């Protein structure tokens, strides 16, 4: 399959999250994601075809995970935004005001701009601090996927929201709304990955 952020993907044939990133950790292949969208060992499908298996995760407290997919995968430097894609460039983190865009497979391609930094979350499982808070709307399954700049630059995964009854925010106005990503730098550092550039 090829690997681009923000598309859908099974894992355990159960849950449907959305690819963060496509990265590499040496010779080996992968993406990053959300860590509550799966377990160590857990299979990821793509297109109903087994792509590879979670390596590593750390949720609740943080929420990240990166899946090891087999050789065959493509990886690339993209994101999707409708039938088009943005280029990833690079991992710079944009500041409070910035605008920016996340891409899932729920809502789409998302933008609106970061409000608030160092914002915890209190999930079921338990709290997960240090996320970036945006007025973007999302919904329930774009977890996982991608956050990034119009000019490409790489911001995070895709970690929750304030959704309302019908699974998103986005139907309440922006200055209403809590979409919460897990930076991404701290991830490539914890997992020793890079990401892949175009």
């Amino acid at each position: 399959a090829n690997i681009v952020g923000g598309i859908e993907y099974s894992i355990n044939n159960a849950s449907l999250c959305s690819v963060g990133f496509s990265v590499t950790r040496g010779a080996t292949k992968g993406f990053v994601t959300a860590g509550h969208c799966g377990t160590v060992n857990a299979t990821a499908r793509i297109g109903g075809a087994v792509v590879g298996t979670f390596a590593a995760r750390v949720f609740p407290g943080n929420d990240r995970a990166w899946v090891s997919l087999t050789s065959a995968q493509t990886l690339l430097p993209r994101v999707a935004n409708g039938s088009s894609f943005v280029t990833v460039r690079g991992s710079t983190e944009a500041a409070v005001g910035a605008a920016v865009c996340h891409s899932g497979r729920t809502t789409g391609y998302q933008c609106g701009t970061i409000t608030a930094k160092n914002v915890t979350a209190n999930y079921a499982e338990g709290a997960v601090r240090g996320l970036t808070q945006s007025n973007a709307c999302m919904g329930r399954g774009d977890s996982g996927g991608s956050w990034i700049t119009s000019a490409g630059q790489a911001q995070g995964v895709m970690s929750g929201g304030n959704v309302q009854s019908n699974g998103n925010n986005c139907g309440i106005p922006a200055s209403q709304r809590s979409s919460l990503f897990e930076r991404l730098q701290p991830i490539l550092s914890q997992y020793g990955l890079s990401l892949v550039t175009g």
